[PDB]
């Protein structure tokens, strides 16, 4: 054949093989976004994809690799989960009148499928859980998944600090990158946003307004992070679906850890004896992120009515959670 | 105000503005994995969306605008085309039992509201024509514009000759960068795969199968360039629409205008005089862009029958241009 | 010819011309380091170099000529400075038993060939200068350019605040962007390190060890701060020079301005007003960049212990500059 | 302390260290454009120096150091060769009246003493040889070092092709990407550029211009050929040295092994039994380059004289190797 008289194979031995694949599991446009995003920024040798409806992921993932000329990383796909294996990072994206409870235990019925073939060919990956709720998920992840807290990880308040640091910018006329602020805790309605750390170049802004983010404050900041929040429904009550944030979200904090960056992000993890908090639950506080996966998390000097806050959610998480049937 | 405590202007002339201004026309899937793509790559300093379907849009661009942090392009996005205004590049990709005349009437229909604005705002700007079918609508925008035909792109066979160089990659197990051919002519059905340009390291494919693209071919080469062409098709045919490929060879196409690289892709832009081609049309050769536009064209030398393959898609090509209302 | 018979030109009207075009001024080890670090980052489409020493100057051009294929900018280098022309940034890198007064004179000698030949050809260029001393030498260039303010920028404390956060990371274990501190003032051995500003995700540092910086302190973050400012002076008594974090932290700075990014760097500028400075001197001060160039300054909130240290500084600066021939 | 205060380590097993560590043997102007391409590139998650000058080295790997705010990469640098433990690639580029016999040999000692020190700490690395002369050089590295075909790796003519298209893309006014040509065999004056594979676009040139190489060509495209050989010693007859092409062409070879692109370079390797090539000789020919390695090598289809060429530069460098002390 062609081939043939072209090339001659010249290694005996078996190809080492893909070295920082990562796998995004669900195609939809959360996955997509995460997917296009890890491809654009050259971050892995090997993207995998895979979810339940095959025909939407066949056509995604065949799209994706009409591209491989502007890119560089083998693009696969499949509904079986042997396609996965050998991930150093696993993105699940995977999601759901009705109560919280219920809706919650469909989402880790959805898991319960998951979370075990991927375990099974990728033994040492590291999770990253991304669908909603993010909090109570990714716990649902790290004990029906065995492995030790460190390769489980939530993604936590990453965007909405992220989110917050814009629309920051966006008041400040200055870049994103160069203000600085926190959210934490239970992602969503009661997160936490930090007026303490808000600072643009080590300058407290609450230094310059006492009154930051409190009912005598002349600006309104609280506005802004309830902004945030309202984030994801503002842009669906717009055009159907949120993504794109989320997948920028998603390779920001996939290149931190193939890298091995030691970076640090809000990201949610264990926080039990942190803050007061007494229960097994998950929340973001700011964490080192690297190869290895969450190595290190920091101990923000939280004043008394923020860890307040964040043990509140710590008991309203363990109430859903102990209803679960795991 | 705390802005104020904290940031003294010290500049007292009017700022110069964007400078790299990318505008794309239209927020269906097309025009976002074009945007997320030019946005990902760094390719502008200032990236605006525009189509009639204003909710959408505004759901679009509030998502892109959340993602601030991880990017490096101010995002802009409005109905009114004063929003377009300074780009350098506008990339339209606003589309449509039927006729194919009528099909087409449409779509310049659709033309002729947006062009007129574009060029309003944007007097200076290179239009790069994505909407299907190209060939015949990048002429529209071109005499429905008054541009000089330099600064009126399509984007012809680009993505096709990436999705063939792509295929020859599997076949091969090279990346995709180390196999060269090219896909000619008018885009879809009829294109040309030039045979003779099809390479390894510049080693002639074709030297080393005489055969390749005919009956006589003990590989169906030509079962590859019909893959190329039944690949939107085959894509939609699975998830329901075609977009990520296509969004990167936007970028792609971009990246070499913005940054003046005087590089050579196969876009559509007109033939008139070339190969044998006696009317008014554009179809994909190989082209030369910078950032004063489509600078230069390069002369392959085809065959008869491949000329004569572009001499028959002119003429059915210019049959529906003179049924044209424009 | 081949080209003749291979490439026909089908643009009517003169090319636009480069329109990111930086030009690097001198090619010692610290011009080749922002050069290389400038194209390897794709930032510019066109970076023009400069100096009187002809020969080595061709070679370096010559060199990096060479390798254009794995870059995006087009590369000249000439002794006249018409080669120089149309540039958006022109970082100036030109240099230096004696008198700090005398030293300061010869290289203000230099920036008086230099720059007038800079502004003939790139009269709306930004000047970001390099050379040290560099507080005093951005003030030269000023005045001895009749730039407005906003033009005229120095490196101040860029790359020392870089080193500082970098020092900070290796002491915690974190990558250097999640450690924040800054050091402003005049740059070298009486520069202020803001001990107050000095946080990992919005944890005050001195917050958990009141004594930082202080004779008190139980772990010596003034020595720190030291090793910063004998950065210079430790790797070139060991090498025999410095470039390679210079030119990083010029490409820094020069994508915040092409790309217009409005973000934070502390650099030098006219800090005449601010935290009681009398005199018309320079110094490092948060400030903000963009493509208009240095549009916002910051006032961090000072101690007067820190106000009355930048005072001494710009009259120990203005002492020299009323000594000088400009 | 602060650390412990702010910081509390949550994994409970050991860190799975760096994954793309990469080695450059060697600090001189070629080590360090090496190490600085790979860096401003984001290409590894490690990067460790080491050469026998230990304060030559130690100045280079702080000066770097220094940088790692606008970095991703960790950054080592030690004489003692544990430094370099568990790369993946290992960059040689350590070198030298007389002999070439003679000049041969000394570098030959040289390697004598560094790779087994390599071979101790990184058992599974692939070398990349890069100092001169390389054909040879590369050979003596792998029966030096006992290491399979496919780890051991010459730069061979990967910059002189690079070089070739850079000169091919100013005469055509085509940027370096768009111009396709190798040259191949023996790196140096006895190089061979193919002529029949020079083609913009799949055009051959060779076509358009018959006598192209020849003294009867018109055009003196053999001149072009000369120039890319006299490089190296035009631009060190100008500056003193060479580093900022071969530095661009070592990371664009390291970057398609560590990603695992499967791309096609002309690189040295095992040439018998390729093309009438008797002896145990490396020469460059297209090769295909991934994470295991070079994998394939391609068949150029060279007429006789070509071919010729080839025997006689392996009989020229065998003639030397028999002679060498190894």
């Amino acid at each position: 054949s062609t081939k043939e008289k072209l090339i001659s194979h010249v290694m005996k031995e078996e190809p080492v093989g893909s070295r920082s694949k990562v796998t995004v599991v669900g195609v939809g446009m959360v996955g997509m976004a995460s997917a296009i995003s890890i491809l654009l920024k050259d971050l892995c040798d090997e993207l995998a994809m895979v979810d339940v409806m095959e025909d939407k992921l066949k056509g995604e993932v065949m799209d994706l690799q009409h591209g491989s000329l502007f890119l560089k990383t083998k693009i696969v796909g499949d509904k079986d989960y042997s396609v996965t294996a050998n991930s150093k990072v696993v993105v699940v994206t995977a999601g759901a009148g009705e109560s919280r409870l219920n809706l919650v235990q469909r989402n880790v019925n959805i898991f319960k499928f998951i979370i075990p073939n991927i375990v099974k060919y990728s033994p040492n990956c590291i999770l990253m859980v991304v669908s909603n709720p993010v909090d109570i998920l990714t716990y649902v992840a790290w004990k029906l998944s065995g492995f030790p807290r460190h390769r489980v990880i939530g993604s936590g308040t990453n965007l909405d600090s992220a989110r917050f640091r814009h629309l920051i910018g966006e008041k400040l006329h200055l870049h994103p990158s160069s203000c600085h602020a926190w959210i934490v805790g239970e992602h969503g309605d009661s997160s936490v946003p930090v007026w303490s750390g808000v600072n643009v170049a080590g300058v407290s802004l609450q230094g310059l307004n006492p009154q930051m983010g409190t009912e005598g404050d002349g600006e309104n900041w609280k506005a802004i992070h309830k902004e945030v929040v309202d984030g994801a429904y503002e842009v669906i009550k717009l055009k159907g679906y949120t993504s794109w944030a989320i997948g920028m979200s998603v390779a920001d904090l996939v290149e931190s850890i193939i890298k091995n960056m030691h970076k640090v992000h809000p990201v949610s993890t264990l926080v039990q004896g942190m803050h007061g908090v007494k229960d097994e639950v998950f929340l973001s506080v700011p964490c080192v992120l690297g190869n290895s996966g969450l190595t290190d998390v920091i101990h923000m000097t939280l004043k008394a009515e923020e860890e307040k806050q964040l043990q509140k959610s710590a008991e309203t998480l363990w109430g859903v959670q102990k209803e679960l049937t795991l």
